[PDB]
This record gives structure tokens, sequence and C-alpha cells, in this order.
């Protein structure tokens, strides 16, 4: 029987918000069965908790933000990506400030910290959202789709008219490939002319070559370049896996992104949730016949 997972031990990390530039103390705690991923602003009195669910997603343009009243948690997608990748169902994420720390701009540091601490199987069936019908959303030339698939796979395409863009297309079947190996280390990227604008608007305050691929007109400015030839589209898949986990359960299905980002990802989740014909919740009493498997805890 495929069991729910939480953390074996507490994880503590320190970092900077990409946008806020604020120093932030992060604590990941075990949580009981059927808790889900709950973010917790522990710098406030009282403490403000926000389940990492589609219903709590704020209307911002820079990253995935969770909101309850006018309290926010910015840039949740890379951490939620790591949680999704390692099959963590239940955890409390405590933050000393409004923004998840950016770390190296990937999920690599999160997956390392979590796998260092280890994982704990819990005595309850892991619940999955199975895609039963195609659900798509469009806005201009951008598309995001859910397709039925006996497993979990993400296909992504970006199309920048830019000398730096390499393959802009990638597909990964996670039933037969590591989230860790393939996608976790893939860093966010910023173009010089966007970074200049965002800086002029007091955004990108934490950004550096240490936590982002910096792309001018022609080339990566980072001194050690790219971690993968296809790091850009790999990072888009990382962002998708993070937004997909706002469903609050691992997906049995395929996601296809074409020039998609968090706004359209959020639109897809909300239409999927609304269309109960297109999805159901399943458990697996026998992992040997399940279409997905997880790493030894
Ligand atoms: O939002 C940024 N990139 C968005 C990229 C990545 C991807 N989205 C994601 O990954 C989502 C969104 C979040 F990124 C996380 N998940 C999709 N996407 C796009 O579609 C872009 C074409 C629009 C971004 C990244 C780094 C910095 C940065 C920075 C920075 C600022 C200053 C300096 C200092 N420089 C020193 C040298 O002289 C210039 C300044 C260095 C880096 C920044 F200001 C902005
Ligand atoms: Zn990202």
């Amino acid at each position: 029987m495929i069991k729910q997972r939480t953390l074996k031990n507490i994880i503590r990390a320190t970092g900077v918000g990409l946008h806020s530039g604020e120093k932030v103390y992060l604590t990941l705690k075990p949580a009981p069965v059927d808790t889900g991923i709950v973010f917790s602003r522990t710098d406030l009195d009282p403490v403000v908790e926000i389940p990492a669910r589609a219903e709590n997603v704020g209307e911002t343009t820079m990253s995935t933000t969770l909101v309850k009243g006018d309290v926010k948690v910015d840039t949740v997608e890379h951490l939620l990506s790591a949680m999704a990748g390692l099959g963590i169902d239940n955890a409390y994420v405590e933050l000393s400030a409004s923004e998840v720390p950016i770390m190296d701009g990937s999920a690599g540091p999160f997956v390392f910290l979590i796998q260092s601490a280890g994982l704990q199987e819990q005595e309850a069936a892991k619940k999955f959202i199975r895609i039963k019908r195609e659900v798509s959303v469009e806005e201009g030339d951008k598309r995001a789709v859910f397709v039925p698939f006996d497993g979990f796979k993400v296909s992504f395409e970006i199309d920048f008219d830019h000398p730096v863009f390499r393959t802009q297309q990638a597909s990964v079947d996670f039933s037969s490939t590591s989230f860790v190996k393939e996608v976790s280390r893939a860093r966010t990227f910023g173009f010089m002319r966007d970074i200049e604008y965002l800086r002029s608007q007091n955004l990108a305050l934490g950004g550096s070559v240490e936590n982002a691929i910096v792309v001018d007109e022609n080339r990566v400015l980072n001194e050690d370049g790219l971690r993968y030839e296809d790091e850009f589209v790999k990072h888009k898949i990382l962002d998708a896996i993070g937004d997909l986990y706002l469903l609050g359960n691992s997906l049995i299905g395929e996601f296809r992104g074409f020039k998609s980002g968090h706004a359209l990802n959020n639109q897809l989740l909300r239409t999927l949730i609304a269309d109960k014909d297109a999805w159901e919740v399943v458990t697996f009493e026998d992992a040997r016949t399940a279409p997905i498997s997880y790493m030894r805890p």
C-alpha cells in the first residue's frame, strides 16, 4: 500500500527573498496524516497559516503567492516543487518573513536538506488526483493542458526569439526518471532588460548570479554558465510541478505547457477542480500495480 509521507526530522535553512531581498529563516516540520503542506508566517502575532492550495493563490504577476487577508507568502513554487518531487504529503513550512528564500534559484538545496533529514512513511493511504478527461486553458498563444496518462509526466515548450535559445522543448516521465536528477537543479532565469525594469520598480531586490541565470542580449553572464543545455525549459517544468502541487495531492496524469507560467497554471488548476467529470481521488492498496513509485524514504 502506497503510504502518506512527512519529514523524519525538522529542517532549518536561511536565505533571501528573490523579490523582497529580505533575510528569511525557514523551518520544515513533520505534520500529521491529511494535513497537506501548510505555510506559516511565524514573524506575526498571532501566527498566520495558509494551506498551499489553489483556493489560496493570490493575484500577483511575479511568482506563485499564497494569501489570507492581506498576509502573503511569495514564491512558493520551488519549495512546493521539491515537496512534490519527493512525495511529501504532510509538512508545516514556517517562514520569518513574506517570501520563501530563493537559495541557488533551483529546488536542489531544498531536496538536499529534505533528503538529509529523511522522510517518514505514515499509516494512511497516499491520495492521488487521477486525470480522467483532457482539460485545457488558452490565453493568446499560451496553452496549458491536463491529459489522462497512467503515470505522471510533464512536457513543456518555451519559444523566446533570443540568441541564447538550446532546446526549448523537454518531456519527463517521472514514473521512470528522478525529479532529483533531471529537474531539481534547474535555476530560474532573468533577462537583463526585465531585471533593470523590476529593479526600477523595487522588485528583484534579492536577485544575483548566485540565485539566477542572468541572460543579457547574447549570453549567460553567470561565470560557470548552465547546469544543463536545456536548463531554461527544465526550470519551467520545475515551476509547473510546484504549481501542480497546489491541488494538494500527487497527480496521475500528464501536464503539457506551451509558453505557460503561474497565472495560466493557476487557471488550469481552478478549471480542473471545477470539472469533477475530469478527475477523481484514488489510493493504491498495492504499490506493485500502481503507475508511479517513490524513492526509498
Ligand atoms: O522573474 C524572473 N524570471 C522569470 C523567468 C523565469 C521563469 N519563471 C520562474 O522561474 C518563476 C518566477 C520566479 F523567478 C520563480 N519561479 C519564467 N521567466 C520568464 O518568463 C521571464 C521572461 C520573463 C527573474 C529572475 C531573476 C531575477 C534576478 C535578478 C538579478 C537582479 C540583479 C542582479 C545584479 N546584477 C549584477 C550585474 O549587473 C546587473 C545587475 C542579478 C540578478 C529577476 F529580477 C527576475
Ligand atoms: Zn521558478
